[PDB]
């Protein structure tokens, strides 16, 4: 019954499956009675070369500015508030292992998930996920200027008490409010297998102003030149990628080694990598690729912070041997 | 202890300018009248104006070709263009889109609150909304006008009016009440004392009855090869980058200023597309001045400090 290695095919599925985040434009005094479409507009930009260059060909850079047809979005000279609608389906973690070659590791992972299910049943992580819902980080750069950010979180035809998103800071997580705890309790239940699915529809109103600029999710252009800001279009309207929304709702890792010195949550990844900051925050030790080999292959009791991490990457998936 | 600039370094814009919409009114009733300014398609026969030897001249100098050129003209009953554009001023310390080294992050934040100490972005904001005040966002429509009257709105509080002809384009003024008060509001919405501010400027220009007014053009691919103008909600429009580059004309610290005496868009190398050749090519560019302000922890003159921070409102890339 001893465990030697990790399976050749060890693949978890997403237990937090988000839809795309479809954009709409509305007025804030009549948000509940308004829903105008937000369309991607097309604009010509002229190449302002701001990259570094020695004083050899800067005159050639200023001589021939090649224009680029960039897709950018302005709302309307009438609307005043972004309406994001996006859905999330939370599925039980146990019924998400997409492949496990060995069966002994499978029953070891099922016993280990149940061990966590007994002590803190996915309530800490759920509260943190719904705290990531609450502060409205869905808006990555759209959040940068607003007066009221209001997120309504509908759970199965039950419109919950609406959230103020600027009162909740980006760097601290709240365990007190009643709505966040009961929504997190439903998500904790869904994680269990006590409930087999939960559809959560979240609508965010951000009042950036009148005729201001939105910032949708960019898309990779075709490789045969045509370099320009091609934004995402979902149903003849702007939208954000479910990968951005999941990375927004995956920034729950405060239990990283260099915390007391950086004091900023990073998004959950296999070696603790933040692409905008650099210097991977969880290298060597505190890395699933050693922690679950210390938890399943060997058999000690990790502390609850590393236990919080090591089963928080299990909503994400993608491993191997 | 720092070594070089990070592989990822990106500053966002602290002046999110809006694409300006265009209306037609009459100066007599500029506040009780607002009609849309449509785009009209018109015909051109382009005669070639490229230098050609006399031998090949006859071949085309008498052979025209049809092109469709969109042009914009005011109605006979209106004599005033209304340019409505908003500005979102956001804090500079929060404009760091990416910093791939954290020591660079700490040192650049130390530079921000060192400048905020000496000057609360007062001179820069004075220059920016004086550039709002002198109606430089009218890029060429300013050229013939009776009275250019620009009026500003902050946070649903009206603001006093502005006679743009009284401000010359080469010298900046720091002695009126409204420029100083609005610049103080832009100044502390940049320092971080307040998270955001929205600016709504409408400009009334008296260009004349049935005169024609010139919005920003777009590039046509090889495809009509004709002037195509910006259309915004079925109305004439102006590019956001046009207004931002007009308002960025705050640089009076380029080395050869006592020989040219004119503001140039703020730019990494000083490569203004007007006069061509870059005005800060070697020693006063971005990529030497911040290669010294942060990495060499060396003190820079207040003017150079103004320039590198004006770029930090505008942009800034990595190695």
């Amino acid at each position: 019954v001893t465990l030697k290695s990790r399976p050749e095919n060890l693949s978890f599925a997403r237990c937090l499956n988000t839809t795309e985040a479809k954009f709409w434009q509305t007025d804030f005094l009549k948000r509940h009675t308004f829903k105008l479409p937000l369309l991607i507009t097309d604009k010509a930009v002229l190449a302002s070369k701001g990259h570094e260059m020695p004083p050899d060909k800067l005159e050639k850079e200023i001589m021939d500015p090649n224009p680029q047809k960039s897709q950018s979005c302005t709302l309307s000279t009438e609307c005043d508030t972004l309406r994001i609608d996006f859905g999330i389906k939370v599925l039980p973690v146990k019924e998400s292992m997409y492949s496990c070659s060995d069966y002994n590791y499978r029953t070891a992972i099922y016993q280990k998930i149940d061990e966590y299910i007994a002590e803190d049943g996915f309530l800490t992580l759920a509260k943190r996920y719904v705290n990531n819902i609450a502060n409205a980080r869905f808006l990555w750069r759209n959040r940068k200027g607003a007066e009221i950010i209001e997120t309504i979180v509908t759970i199965e035809d039950k419109e919950y008490p609406s959230f103020n998103s600027k009162s909740f800071n980006l760097d601290t997580f709240v365990e007190d409010n009643a709505t966040i705890n009961e929504i997190a309790q439903q998500i904790a239940d869904t994680f269990a297998g006590k409930r087999e699915y939960l559809n959560i529809y979240v609508t965010c109103f951000v009042k950036i102003g009148c005729a201001m600029e939105v910032y949708p999710s960019q898309e990779m252009t075709f490789d045969d030149d045509d370099k320009g800001k091609k934004l995402f279009k979902f149903e003849g309207s702007a939208g954000m990628h479910s990968q951005k929304i999941n990375n927004a709702l995956r920034t729950i890792d405060t239990w990283y080694p260099d915390y007391t010195t950086y004091e900023f949550p990073i998004p959950v990844e296999n070696y603790g990598a933040a692409r905008s900051i650099g210097i991977p925050f969880r290298p060597d030790t505190k890395s699933f690729y050693k922690l679950i080999d210390r938890m399943i292959l060997k058999n000690e009791d990790l502390p609850i912070e590393d236990k919080h991490y090591v089963m928080a990457i299990l909503i994400r998936g993608g491993m191997f041997s």
